[PDB]
């Protein structure tokens, strides 16, 4: 499945996907994203969208 992560965060607003078996492997994937770049801030889902805003 396709899900996507809308970023707002650590000087960066992006919106990325990433193929995934089920949301919570797209999250952890998503988690680590967040992470790697420096962005940590509240977490939404609704069918299939993220979003990271800090």
């Amino acid at each position: 499945d396709t899900y996507k992560l809308i970023l707002n965060g650590a000087g960066l607003k992006g919106e990325t996907t990433t193929e995934a078996v089920d949301a919570a492997t797209a999250e952890k994937v998503f988690k680590q994203y967040a992470n790697d770049n420096g962005v940590d801030g509240e977490w939404t889902y609704d069918x299939g969208t993220f979003t990271v805003t800090e």
